[PDB]
Order: structure tokens, then sequence, then C-alpha cells
């Protein structure tokens, strides 16, 4: 339930992002 | 054998952290 | 085609040097 769980969240999108 | 490698092991253990 | 695909390359870097 850490914050640094945001953290995660943004490295998803930047993977699927890499299609960008 | 690059100090670098200390950023993946935190990377593994945000990952894990995820569910924190 | 954003330019933050960049640093989804760096990461692939990274996870390869884990090994350096
Ligand atoms: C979340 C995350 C972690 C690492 C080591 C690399 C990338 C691209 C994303």
């Amino acid at each position: 339930k850490n914050p640094e769980a945001e953290e995660i969240t943004r490295c998803k999108k930047l993977l699927d992002d890499s299609s960008s």
C-alpha cells in the first residue's frame, strides 16, 4: 500500500507508450 | 560489474512493493 | 512516437547491464 506503487504503474504506461 | 546494477536491483524491489 | 520511448530503450540496456 506504499505510495511507491504509483511508480510501478507509471512503468507499465511507459512500456505501452514504447510503441508511441 | 558496473555500479548501475544496483538500480536494476531496486527495480525488482519496486515491482514486488507494487502489492504494498 | 513519443520521445519518452527513449527511456524504455534505456531500461532494456539497464537490464542487460545487470550482468555487468
Ligand atoms: C518500473 C521500471 C523499472 C526499471 C528498472 C526499468 C523500467 C523501464 C521501468
